[PDB]
């Protein structure tokens, strides 16, 4: 029944209040995501000033629900079928040789917009570092998520890496582990080993004087 809940063009809502070594902001984000072709637009504000972490460290933060799942791939698609009551995603985030974030959303529904609600903490990042200071190119990132089941939690876990792109051209890792759970008790898709192949463009308003973020996604299932 969730996965019918896709099958057009679903407006967003995206919700963050976050804390990095003390520095306290929220982001209101709003947009679009057509399940149908893995696509999401979305524009993301920082409503409380300026940010004070690189935008592209909180893109995987701020809806894999719209992936694109293949026909032949269906039965594995665990994050529409935990629709509408939604699910749980938590992530603990390590920037190599940095700080790291914990992150926890609530994705669901509210009426007919699919809505994410997070919490990031962030701590133990350097001062001069690549995070705090802003030493990241405001610049696309691509990889795949590699999901597997998770059983005990009627959820899925994921792993993966993203290559952030420092401005003397050397490279900021930060590995992601990834946890989701059902907020219903519902059933559920529990899939089998998988990834999503992601690719986020990153762009500006021009007229927008706001600290913020314009984003174009693809999502698409593969691997079986």
């Amino acid at each position: 029944k969730g996965e019918e809940l896709f099958t057009g063009v679903v407006p967003i809502l995206v919700e963050l209040d976050g804390d990095v070594n003390g520095h306290k902001f929220s982001v209101s984000g709003e947009g679009e995501g057509d399940a149908t072709y893995g696509k999401l637009t979305l524009k993301f504000i920082c409503t409380t000033g300026k940010l004070p972490v690189p935008w592209p460290t909180l893109v995987t933060t701020l809806v894999q629900c719209f992936a694109r799942y293949p026909d032949h791939m269906k039965q594995h698609d665990f994050f529409k079928s935990a629709m509408p009551e939604g699910y749980v995603q938590e992530r603990t985030i390590f920037f190599k040789d940095d700080g790291n974030y914990k992150t926890r959303a609530e994705v669901k529904f509210e009426g007919d917009t699919l809505v994410n609600r997070i919490e990031l903490k962030g701590i133990d990042f350097k001062e001069d570092g690549n995070i705090l200071g802003h030493k990241l190119e405001y610049n696309a990132i691509s990889d795949n998520v590699y999901i597997t089941a998770d059983k005990q939690k009627n959820g899925i876990k994921a792993n993966f890496k993203i290559r952030h792109n420092i401005e003397d051209g050397s490279v900021q890792l930060a590995d992601h582990y990834q946890q989701n759970t059902p907020i219903g008790d519902g059933p559920v898709l529990l899939p089998d080993n998988h990834y999503l192949s992601t690719q986020s463009a990153l762009s500006k308003d021009p007229n927008e004087k706001r600290d913020h973020m314009v984003l174009l996604e693809f999502v698409t299932a593969a691997g079986i």
